[PDB]
């Protein structure tokens, strides 16, 4: 394990962290926390799975093929629509909390 | 610092766009999640509700993405007819599957305890 | 005998699920936090056997996707014990 250290993971594990942190000290009931919870560390998941798939691209090597940027393209789709997840269940969940 | 953020939103737009363009599967696939996102966004239902019903369907499209995304590793490889390109593809298909399945049960027993 | 276990591990939990008192949301939540694990499984299982079709020699590109995909494994089991732990506080509370 040396992925730790680069700053890409480190600003998006961060981020994913403290939305955890923050979802574990609100008011709200279990499944209202759990669902928030889960939509961050979703994209935490996506985001790791993502990125082994570039890393296998890269591994077949350096000359451009198609393929491999539709790969990666597809990967990051999968992580934009994750994102983009968490944000619709935070806002839903918390517009209601917005007291 | 945020150029990150451009980029991967463009490299995503080129994605979906290869997605669509590609397979009509993939196009009536997108329909139907947003049919499902639609309907859940103007149910009469609790908010953590609409959110199960909402990312159920979401969790398929990350899943279906995810493996295209393999796939295409898989045929950028050559696929010529080997052992662990067939696994590599039945496994991420098995994903989609599951993801699928659990989407359409979750909005039976959802809407079974609504109505 | 690696991949059966786990249908062992998901069985055991739904026939938990369905035998806990619950109403339908906290079963949606305890079985899919359940079945995110499996779809995460298979989606690593099929990273690595990309990987070995590539090669069985090592290469860093190698390792680094089999350790980006055990570590996507993790935080899905992760989210797993901490639904289940959040739900069953809260059902037994
Ligand atoms: C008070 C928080 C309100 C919002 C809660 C939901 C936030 C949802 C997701 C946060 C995860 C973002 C990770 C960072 C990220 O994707 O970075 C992009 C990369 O650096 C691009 O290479
Ligand atoms: C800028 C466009 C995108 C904004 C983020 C996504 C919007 C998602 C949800 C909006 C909040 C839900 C509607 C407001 C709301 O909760 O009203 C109160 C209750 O509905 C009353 O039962
Ligand atoms: C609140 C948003 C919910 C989104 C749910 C997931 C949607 C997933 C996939 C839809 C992708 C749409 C891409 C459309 C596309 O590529 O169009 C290309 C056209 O051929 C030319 O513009
Ligand atoms: C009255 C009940 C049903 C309400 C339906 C509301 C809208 C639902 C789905 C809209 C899907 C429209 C197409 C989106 C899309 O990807 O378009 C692709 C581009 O137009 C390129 O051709
Ligand atoms: C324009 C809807 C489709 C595109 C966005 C989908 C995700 C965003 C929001 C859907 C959920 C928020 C809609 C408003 C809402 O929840 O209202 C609740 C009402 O109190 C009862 O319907
Ligand atoms: C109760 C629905 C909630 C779950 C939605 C899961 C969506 C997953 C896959 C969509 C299946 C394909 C849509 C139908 C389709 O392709 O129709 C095409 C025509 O039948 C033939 O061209
Ligand atoms: C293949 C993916 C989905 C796997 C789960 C399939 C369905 C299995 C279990 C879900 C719950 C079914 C039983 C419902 C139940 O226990 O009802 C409670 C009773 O009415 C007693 O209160
Ligand atoms: C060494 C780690 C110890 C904790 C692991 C399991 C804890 C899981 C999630 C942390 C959530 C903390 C917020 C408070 C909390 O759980 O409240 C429960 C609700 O009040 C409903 O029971």
């Amino acid at each position: 394990a040396a992925w730790i250290n680069e700053a890409a993971f480190r600003q998006e594990g961060v981020a994913v962290l403290l939305c955890v942190v923050i979802a574990a000290w609100l008011d709200v009931d279990a499944v209202t926390r759990v669902l928030l919870i889960s939509s961050v560390m979703l994209v935490m998941i996506v985001e790791l799975l993502n990125s082994a798939i570039e890393a296998v691209v890269d591994r077949i090597g350096s000359e451009y093929h198609e393929l491999s940027g539709r790969a990666k393209d597809l990967g990051s789709a999968a992580v934009l629509i994750a994102i983009i997840d968490a944000v619709i269940t935070w806002a839903i969940l918390l517009w209601s909390h917005f007291g």
